[PDB]
């Protein structure tokens, strides 16, 4: 990326992400890239354009991350391990990126339909780690689909968490918890 | 009432920002100066809609919690409960979703009901960790977990476009949350 285009990339990510979709502007993004306006245009046609190029850069790294975990001649069950850590860690290192994702995967625009393919795409790794790990008896028989997205998920309910004004986020901690809480369950053993 | 069930569907659509007063009143067939006799602004809409929407949430959350039973029992009737309301609650579920990650004070406001809501969740995982029935843990991280089962289902139903068997959803997530997935 340019100047230009990291400058709007980074400027845009925070107005999407304070003020959502529709209440973000091209004029705004301008303002807060300090990118004359003229020359914004010149490279996107509209909010919509800039906003599909930020989910496009922005989720590279997550596939980048999750295909190198892929690619570990690691046990799966040790891939999972290595995949809350670096989800969590990711999503620490881009907070204002995740909640734009997650302020625009509820509703009908096809910008949205779109977002959410995106997101399949990369839970679709998350399966192939999935049925790695059961078909090596690491993991129980289960809906692989319906536990991949709660994996993913526990990004969404984390996030959450992490906007609490009366705690400090820990990641570390939240790593080591989470891991826990999901291969292990919560009941005494 | 006519402007909750309206307001759900304008705020979904047209988003809070970039929905008007008006397009609420004339979705749900209401005469202008009738919504200004029950509310005054847009923003109020909105309060009300999020503060009706929960109210039956927390009913039922603190049903279970009167109940008499032990409190991993407490926690399995939570699931089955909260996926029941997801299922009946649709469009409510998903506009609040995509209201929540924002820096408006509307969001600010809807993000302490949620957390309201999750409390409850907590003081149940708090009996059931005092009579030992779960680990010691981050309560309050787990209670985001278990709302969170919500969260990722709602999201699976929508990239997958399908309105998922609501026993089966139970029966797997609750087997997930309590007795983990790993086998060593």
């Amino acid at each position: 990326m340019n100047r230009t285009k990291k400058a709007i990339f980074e400027a845009a990510i925070n107005v999407f992400a304070t003020s959502g979709y529709n209440g973000s502007t091209v004029d705004e993004i301008a303002s807060k890239a300090n990118v004359a306006k003229g020359t914004l245009y010149y490279n996107f046609k509209s909010k919509e354009e800039i906003f599909n190029f930020v989910i496009s850069k922005g989720l590279e790294i997550w596939h980048e991350k999750l295909t190198d975990i892929e690619n570990l001649e690691d046990e799966p069950i040790e891939k999972l391990k290595k995949l809350f850590k670096m989800q969590f860690e990711l999503l620490y290192e881009n907070r204002a990126f995740f909640k734009m994702v997650m302020s625009q995967l509820w509703g009908k625009e096809t910008r949205q339909d779109e977002l959410r393919n995106k997101i399949t795409e990369y839970i679709e790794g998350i399966e192939r780690i999935l049925k790695e790990a059961i078909s090596k008896k690491q993991i129980r028989e289960c809906d692989i689909s319906l536990l991949a997205h709660s994996l993913f998920g526990s990004l969404i309910s984390t996030s959450l968490y992490e906007l609490s004004r009366d705690k400090e986020f820990n990641v570390n901690k939240v790593i080591d918890e989470i891991t826990i809480n999901i291969l292990d369950g919560i009941v005494i053993k």
